[PDB]
């Protein structure tokens, strides 16, 4: 039992939480959503509702304009495209800083059963607080979109990388090592991430290299593994395969890895599905011995895959040595390529129907409410 | 503008603001709502509702409980009934500090249109800040009852008083003059009254006056005056303009308080309503007929000024005692005296003081029924109905 004075000053805590599904932006959230979902000519029609909207239209107007909106953001320009909506480099008006914003149409979020993925992604890149994963500065909303301002990498993707460059030993040794030391920063927030590959793997004006893509993580219980509902083609792993009905981030490493070197898929087909049956007889579907040795480990059965008993174990592994980097080293030593930018808004890194809305309602659907509390402040 | 910053710099004042509609306790107070009206089995069945219920509801149940609730306050006796619910003696279990706790039933409040009134009654309670304005400390609601946690009167209503006493035209004048300073305290917060009566005047334990129920309040418009076709009050000490009100003449201003008033020291040296009849209707017309349904049982034992302060508030509004200005009241002959002055009543000493055992002295209060079958509930919604949407913001916690 807590006292008053203790209540009190424990509450104002949770107004402040920012860890809190009810810190005070979610529950401006919360007004906000629901003026959102009631404000339809149908709906108005009951006292109770009207009588509301009446009291909170000057109110929350004035709301909806103070707080951040994305009229406060130049966009400079599209720099890739998501499943929901496109991630565009841009500059805060006021402030003049240069930060990269993704977009998520709510509508075809709610399209697609794919909603409530996105909370894990907020949470990591807001709070992770790790060279290796991008950081979220801000994320706000209207009645059409979440937004997710974040620290933007000139570097660009490991795709585009591969794509330019005759990628030697070394090189690929420097980044496959990174993604190692940042994907057990994941999972020592106790996630996994599902999704390893290329198009997530970004880079810092430095030439290191992040992650940049969360939606895929799934957070895991306390024995380390996860009861699971897929992902990618190219490169996905087979143990996840089955439990339809952790080491795989491993697998979905050693295909990157064999990629990275070969110049295609390890089990590229030109069917899909052919890929997919491919992967699964793996055992059966210019180079080094241990690049080789290295692959065929992270590419096992679950069980005796390279990355079964610790990390520490695939750091150890003879293709992990060298002359040039100590492990808690990496992240300061020289990038392999470091990106020569014009200016802090230099898209060379980044080559080069439409969408609609939800429907009116004739009685309260509350399409805003898989949303309430997605606003974040880090001031 | 200019820019980010100031933005901020209403932002952050939108939250700290107290009267604001969206303080702090307000938005939880929107959420909280939000999950009642949500949580039912029909509704739930919305992918969008299910997902939210599913995301507060930890969270939810947590604050629920950090909050003020009902639960922290041991309910000493029931000292009165209002028309949404009881009004009981209280001492808060952690604190042990004893205030006197007013419910409404968020339910025959909306049976009733009778909605949307508090609020006047909570601002000034809440921000009065006066001698005369019985004060509120907190104000919390669950899904069932509003409640409003403030200054208890150990003193109890003149009702009572003018029950148990012969009152003499001494304490006549000081109780009526101390309702005249009161009036005044809320006519400057820019209010009325409409409902001027004993049973709404409470004791301190010093026994002083304080206006105790709000409700029938409304605040005038810049001319003084207020417009409201359904007009309120209670039937002896009501005004006859505001009586007579309607789609059409519903309009008038403070000098119907005034009338309250005189009808009250009628009352109190008298020992009846200056209108009262057996029959409801009865006093009705009698008020409209005031100009001749004025009397006094031939007992000398009334004074000069008694009687013309009285029949100079109970004349027709335009002729009225205080019609000009509450000075020119103040400044009548039947205020006047050796005893005290009007800047010092407050100060001087009451014509009765309470006794009182303890902290808790429910001795002012005589015995009341407990449930007359006034609990009832909402029916569980096949479709949002929204019910809890009339009372967001009702939150308040005191500086
Ligand atoms: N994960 C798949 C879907 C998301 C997409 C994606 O999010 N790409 C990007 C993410 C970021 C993140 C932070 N900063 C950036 O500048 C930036 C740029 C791009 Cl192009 C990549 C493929
Ligand atoms: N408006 C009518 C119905 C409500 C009734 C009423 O509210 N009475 C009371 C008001 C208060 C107010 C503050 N403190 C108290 O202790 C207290 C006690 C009672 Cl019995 C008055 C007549």
């Amino acid at each position: 039992h807590m006292s008053f004075e203790t209540r009190f000053e424990k509450m104002d805590n949770l107004l402040r939480d920012p860890k809190s599904e009810v810190n005070s932006d979610c529950l401006l959230d919360g007004l906000d959503a629901l003026v959102y979902d009631l404000d339809f000519p149908a709906l108005r029609k009951n006292k109770n509702i009207d009588n509301f909207l009446s009291r909170y239209k000057d109110t929350i107007n004035k709301i909806r304009d103070l707080r951040m909106k994305a009229e406060d953001y130049e966009v400079v320009k599209v720099i890739g495209r998501g499943a929901f909506g496109e991630v565009q480099l841009v500059r805060h008006k006021s402030t003049r800083k240069v930060y990269a914003m993704k977009l998520l149409s709510k509508f075809e979020m709610i399209k697609r059963s794919d909603s409530a993925f996105f909370w894990e992604e907020r949470d990591i890149m807001a709070f992770a607080n790790s060279p290796w994963v991008v950081q979220l500065f801000y994320a706000f909303q209207d009645d059409r979109y979440l937004y997710m301002v974040m620290e933007y990498m000139p570097g660009g993707d490991l795709v585009n990388l591969m794509s330019n460059y005759d990628v030697p030993e070394k090189w690929a040794r420097f980044y496959t090592a990174e993604v190692v030391l940042a994907l057990d920063a994941i999972h020592s927030m106790g996630f996994i991430h599902r999704d390893v590959k290329p198009d997530n793997m970004l880079l810092d004006k430095s030439g290191h290299l992040k992650l940049a893509d969360f939606g895929t993580c799934m957070k895991m219980n306390k024995e380390g593994m996860v009861r699971c509902d897929v992902g990618t083609p190219d490169y996905i792993s087979p143990e996840v395969l089955k439990s339809q009905g952790r080491e795989c981030d491993w697998w979905s490493v050693g295909v990157f890895l064999y990629e990275m070197l070969v110049g295609d898929t390890p089990f590229y087909a030109d069917s899909l599905v052919g890929t997919y049956s491919k992967i699964m007889n793996h055992k059966n579907s210019d180079i080094s011995k241990e690049a080789k040795n290295l692959i065929c480990a992270f590419l096992t059965d679950r069980e005796v895959r390279l990355g079964r008993n610790g990390v520490e174990e695939i750091k150890r592994h003879l293709f992990f040595k060298n002359d040039q980097w100590a492990w808690e080293t990496l992240r300061d030593t020289v990038a392999p390529v470091v990106p020569d930018l014009s200016s802090d808004i230099d898209t060379s890194n980044f080559d080069d129907g439409e969408e609609e809305t939800f429907p009116i309602p004739k009685a309260f659907v509350g399409n805003q409410l898989p949303f309430v509390g997605f606003t974040y402040y880090s001031n």
